């Protein structure tokens, strides 16, 4: 048999506890890429992110030479996994990898180029920004690193032609949440202290959200509880049911921020330009619950002037409003 | 002793680490199937479904030949499935297989036809359509693929004739959920560089949703908040208290939206048409509340004109229940 | 020394990788029973149900056959698990058995009746029935299978009696949430193919609800939710605040139905029968804000036949609640 | 070399897969005590309890005795715990145990002592009582126990005198969520059936609740939800408003039970004595609101008499209230 | 071949069951440090916290020892952990470790200075302190620790200077929820009991919380919802209106703690003082109350007097106001 007696000329002594190499003083070079796939959800509250990817490994091993005389031109072949070496790389932010299953096969070549596929699913915590809310653009890291081995042992370089990966859409599942522009690599040299250094090379992913389901239901119900109570306004304040026409909206809106508050993260850097301006629509419409309070206590055992110094209150609506249509826009057109 | 001197003679040099065959170039095809047994849960919100297959495959593994005579004519016999080579195939829309239990045995025959049986549940990502939310169809994708293994290697075909897959209605739990029309298979040859070409079979899986419980909980509620303001109308729109009486409806039809669009994902191929059908009856009502507001401006210190303005704003809500009428039938006539 | 020496003796030569047998044509019949412990939860929601077992086996092992003699009249002893054959079984309705933690040690005896305890936890999926909701009977079903093997290799039967399976109540956990008649155990011979038999036997476990704890937190409140607007109903309908007291109920229990719609599941065979009744008597409390909105059309600029034509109103309420009492009743005498 | 010496020694023919003793009826006793750590929550609903226990071990083991002559006086010693036997206990009230991880390591002596150390985390199951909601008494139950073993085989004892086991506050973590009054220890002997007997011993683990977080957040809003309608009756029924003051309370208050009544179990033995007496508040201040009804219709075209017919239910409130401060001191008299 | 002739000569009787020492009376001393990488949550209704940490090893084994003559000068080289010994250390407060990923490999040097490291996540349970709840310091506690081994066996001291541990900001994720000051490493020495004794070395971390996204979204809101009641005491309390003002904040108040109280843990220490000031405001308003519904009795078929009696009670709202912008800077003052 031919296949077989490869694996039994080749397998014989390979001591899998032995980075594999014949120099040590040469690093042997593991080189990968990734092809991003989907991604699963952005839960904003826990500052994660599960991330779908496909990816590729190769490193040259030259305990696994042969020839492909004397074995009938077999140039390919399949090796269990834990039968040999494999680097010890992961990735520096991760929260649990228990997700992804184990590849138990990988390549082998003539030459030693050991080739490994896997997929891999990580819940991953890169610090997202939550500045502009529907119109975000995401900068999340992937690091893939070497976690014990140093520049001596191990050196990490790229697959393919950087520009290959930038905009590499060949496979991806649109329809989803999100949308990516491109996906950006970059070497790095990691050193945290003296007589130490790691490789490490970055991964830039940078993803953009559709805000489209966000426009019917989240902003567009800002319309509405922001017009609710201009031509709510139109009437005379002497109605008497104005404060019970006006309470109603203001503990009414508090569940509006308290919902989102509890929805969006407690970083410092900012609550959302969304979320910012219907606190300050309620920072504005309390006002006038006082100028609808003020003029009854007037009208009691000025009408006119009750009419005007509310009047120019009206102009406070519409100066916040006209404020809102340029920021939307200049987020439009930041996308 | 009769059976276990075959285990002996069988796995004796059998080395589990070969993708076996005896000419190489040969690829070693494995068949399947699937049997879909039930569907667990579908959250529209992850965007993810977690599906119970019974699960099948043969493939030809000349290394496991036999005869039946000095056997005492045994044609089939159980292996434990990690001590004899198993194929690499996995699923490329899955999120978390760990909850599939390892069926530790194997039947094989004396041709070499090694049968393998293990169920398998998929949490499985496929992008679902929420166009029309209580009359869905669903067209969900399994792909089963050689993760690691090409055409040379590996190939997949199908166990049975593809039409009985087709209807089959063997085991199924229907009052669930869902109930599905058919299972759809079909080959695919994959192929995402050059010089590589990956083993596919994809499995268009389709299923429906039975709307009998939304009938009477989610649309019936839908029918009288449109009907509780129409006779709502009736009263003329004097009274004073129409502000108390209609904007109580209108801030509190917000958290009808604010439940389901936190129910529902944020795929912006569309807000489903039952959604958007109560959001534009909210983008109806609100306008009437101008009208009875302004109407009480007029009055104030043109009566019948003000009756007949606002009369043409009620042919505003049947021209919109007579264009739900149509579209709640044009869904009926989908299933 | 006495106990080692017979493991060196018995597990010398047992490979485990065979059904263990002199006579291959005669299949090996396992032998199980159950011993229901506790039901842990059951989310209507999920269409799942927990429930913890004690778990029992023999079978008939050839292979592992010595004499009491010359081992100083040793007959019970102990194996690990891992180091013996083990039948395939296990259950068709499972979601995760990743909860039960693995027993490693088994008994055997002089004849060869391996002796093997173990408890499970089955997150298991049954088509539970919701049809009347606080006082619902449960059919649910526990299919232990051998998920590989055939009648020809190996056969379940039982352990005891069927009759003592029936009504054992030695060890439970009441004062929980639910309470069991019996346990009902019948084989079937199950045959999704041709020349192809699964030995099954099933578990027609039945479980009921203690309704004491929704008596008094869910359906006394429908109770005064129902004697609100009776009472309600007894001032003349010419407050003019009839509508503000009457429609702040009506999207008030909107909630409650949205609360609870949210609650149970999507089977489409019923709405729940508690279920249908608030959504009727909600679909008789609008048709009298009709009432009470056209009688003050017609008090305006006829009044002892608004009080009568709505008396008639009040013999609707009256005829749904004392068709509802007899609804329980025909409830409470079903258990 | 003198310690690898001794392993060399001492585990060159130990097999692991023999409860080890030179005489076979002799049963191993194995010798356990607990010092609980803490409680990390109690989740009522679920039925559930998650416990972390620091646990202990000790069983005399006669293949592995040793002379501290011939190794250079050593008497205690570490080996792995997978390279010995160890007893099959473990607990008759789990959910879930994959939260303990694996303590590689175990002691010996020189008499066969051999000593095992681990931590065990433990969602168990125990009945817990509702009866007194923020005043409760726990009687949770550990009973740790030979899965397989019988008495013959294994006996189970404890480490030390049973008083010390009681009052052990040695290490635990207060200012948490509960706290305990002691721990007590008890043997049980099992036996189900006949000629069957099983080693068990319980550990009846009591925990009582501080009640100063719901002493403010809890039953101090039911103080003014009791005290707002009290006032709230000291205006003369005959306002109007009184309907409008008064069932925005009822409503209102069916969300505080069925917040309550969703986190609280469905345990039938009762409804929480908090929990039946803000429902039996709802009790008596709904037939109030037939008293402000009946009194608008007398009072239509004996208004001193609806005064004093109606303050004569004043008197059934203080009847419930100073009814109330009575079952407060008999639980603050239980702890 | 160079690098496989030294694993090879190293691993051939390295017997991994043993803790590695020529003289068993030295206690094989480990020694480490943290580098905290990142805060993930700190759930404080659940009592635990999550935490990524950077980890490193290194203890003196003597059986690794070589020479870098006859190996062509190799002093670094990495070896499979589960090959060597390993000591027993974890942490006494995990709730679960399942998501730390197995670092296969470690380092050895030519001194048998072995060096191993990992990364780690612990859930872990400190007992948090939920005092000063916006501005809160956090003492948090990890005790690394010899779950088995003794004093005798193996001791517990420090990698590096304990200053340098003490500011070490070189690798940490800012704009997430929190922000630590310093890390403080402390030696102890346990002993729960006599003749026993444990190596523990604690490491008391301490993290305070950035306040800017509470400060806009919590407090904030406390503003208005104290703030529309004063300027809601400014009409006259004779509008009979004035009750419909305020008990529609009342109960709506009661859902503010009860969002929060379920938020919040069950520790009995204290209710926190921002949550503490709510419930005391409206400890306040509810007198309030009685208050505008005696003058409505007093008003009844001293005028002046009921505006004097109750301008009183406007003393008491910046009684309480005024006594609250100090605590907020005496908070201020502890950052
Ligand atoms: C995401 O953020 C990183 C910063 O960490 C950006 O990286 C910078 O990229 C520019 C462009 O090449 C360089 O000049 C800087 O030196 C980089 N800084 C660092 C610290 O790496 C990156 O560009 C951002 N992503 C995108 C798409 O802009
Ligand atoms: C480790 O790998 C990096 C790349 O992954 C090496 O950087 C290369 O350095 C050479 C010369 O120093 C340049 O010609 C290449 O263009 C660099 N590549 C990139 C992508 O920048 C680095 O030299 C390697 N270090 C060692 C010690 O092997
Ligand atoms: C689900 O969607 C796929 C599209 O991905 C449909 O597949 C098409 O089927 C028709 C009918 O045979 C072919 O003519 C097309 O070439 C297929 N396209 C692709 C991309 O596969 C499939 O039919 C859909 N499912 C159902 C039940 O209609
Ligand atoms: C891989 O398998 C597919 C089917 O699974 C093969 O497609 C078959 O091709 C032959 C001739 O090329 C046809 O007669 C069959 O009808 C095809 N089957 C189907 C289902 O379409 C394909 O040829 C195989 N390729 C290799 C290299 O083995
Ligand atoms: C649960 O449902 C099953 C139906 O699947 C019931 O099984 C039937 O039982 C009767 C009584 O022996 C038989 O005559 C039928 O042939 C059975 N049918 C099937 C399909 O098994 C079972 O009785 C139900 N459980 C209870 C307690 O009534
Ligand atoms: C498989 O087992 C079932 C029972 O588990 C066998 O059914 C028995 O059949 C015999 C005669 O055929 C009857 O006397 C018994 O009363 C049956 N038992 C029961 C519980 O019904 C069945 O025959 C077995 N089949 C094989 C091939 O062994
Ligand atoms: C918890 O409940 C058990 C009942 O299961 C109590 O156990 C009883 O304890 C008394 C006092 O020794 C004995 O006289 C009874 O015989 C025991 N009964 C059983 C069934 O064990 C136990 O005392 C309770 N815990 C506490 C702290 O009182
Ligand atoms: C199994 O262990 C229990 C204790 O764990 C034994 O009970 C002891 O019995 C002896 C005499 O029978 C008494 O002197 C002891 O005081 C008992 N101990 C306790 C704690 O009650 C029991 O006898 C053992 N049984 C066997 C068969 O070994
Ligand atoms: C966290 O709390 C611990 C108390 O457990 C503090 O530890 C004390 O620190 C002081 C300062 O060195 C010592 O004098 C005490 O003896 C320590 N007591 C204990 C029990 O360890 C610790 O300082 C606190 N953390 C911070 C940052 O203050
Ligand atoms: C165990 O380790 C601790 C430190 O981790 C030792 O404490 C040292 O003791 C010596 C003398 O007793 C002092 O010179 C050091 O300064 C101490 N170190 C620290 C950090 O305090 C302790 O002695 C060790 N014990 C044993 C038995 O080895
Ligand atoms: C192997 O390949 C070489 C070159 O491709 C060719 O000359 C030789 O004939 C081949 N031999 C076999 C057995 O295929
Ligand atoms: C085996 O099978 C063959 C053909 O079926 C038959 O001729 C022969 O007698 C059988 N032998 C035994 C031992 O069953
Ligand atoms: N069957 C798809 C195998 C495959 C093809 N190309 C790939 C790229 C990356 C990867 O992880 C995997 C793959
Ligand atoms: N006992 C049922 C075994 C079985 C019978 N037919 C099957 C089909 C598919 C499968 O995964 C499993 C099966
Ligand atoms: N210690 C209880 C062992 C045991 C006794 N009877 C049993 C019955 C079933 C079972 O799984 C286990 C048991
Ligand atoms: N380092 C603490 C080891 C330890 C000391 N005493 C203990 C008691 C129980 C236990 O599980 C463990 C222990
Ligand atoms: N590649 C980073 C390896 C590393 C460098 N320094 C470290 C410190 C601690 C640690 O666990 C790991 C590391």
């Amino acid at each position: 048999p031919a296949l077989l007696r490869l694996s039994d000329h080749l397998l014989a002594n390979y001591k899998k506890g032995v980075r594999p190499v014949r120099d040590w003083r040469k690093p042997t070079t593991v080189s990968i890429d990734v092809i991003m796939y989907a991604i699963l959800n952005v839960d904003e509250k826990n500052q994660v992110l599960t991330t779908y990817i496909w990816y590729r490994q190769y490193w040259t091993d030259e305990f696994l030479q042969w020839t492909p005389e004397d074995f009938d031109n077999v140039t390919k072949l399949s090796i269990p996994t834990d039968s040999i070496w494999v680097p010890d790389i992961l990735i520096n932010e991760f929260v649990d990898v228990g997700k992804s299953p184990n590849i138990p096969y990988v390549y082998v070549h003539h030459r030693g180029e050991v080739q490994n596929y896997k997929p891999l699913q990580l819940v991953t915590a890169c610090s997202l920004d939550i500045y502009n809310f529907p119109f975000d653009v995401q900068n999340c890291s992937l690091t893939f690193t070497s976690w014990l081995h140093t520049i001596q042992d191990i050196n990490i370089t790229l697959w393919r032609s950087p520009e290959e990966v930038r905009s590499d859409k060949s496979i991806f599942i649109n329809q989803g949440e999100w949308e990516l522009l491109e996906v950006f690599p970059q070497f790095k040299e990691f050193s945290i202290d003296i007589s130490n250094s790691y490789a490490e090379m970055k991964f830039y992913v940078i993803i953009r959200r559709r805000p489209l389901f966000y426009a019917v239901s989240l902003l567009l119900p800002s319309i509405f509880l922001m017009v609710v109570d201009i031509v709510g306004f139109c009437l005379p304040p002497d109605s008497g049911e104005r404060v019970s026409f006006k309470i109603t909206l203001l503990l009414g809106y508090s569940v509006f921020l308290i919902i989102v508050s509890d929805t969006l993260p407690a970083t410092a850097i900012g609550t959302p330009l969304i979320g910012v301006y219907f606190v300050v629509c309620m920072a504005l419409l309390v006002i006038s619950l006082a100028e609808t309070i003020f003029i009854v206590r007037l009208v009691h055992k000025w009408l006119r002037v009750g009419y005007v110094l509310d009047r120019l209150l009206f102009r406070i609506y519409l100066l916040a409003v006209l404020a809102y249509s340029i920021t939307l826009v200049t987020l439009w057109s930041i996308w």
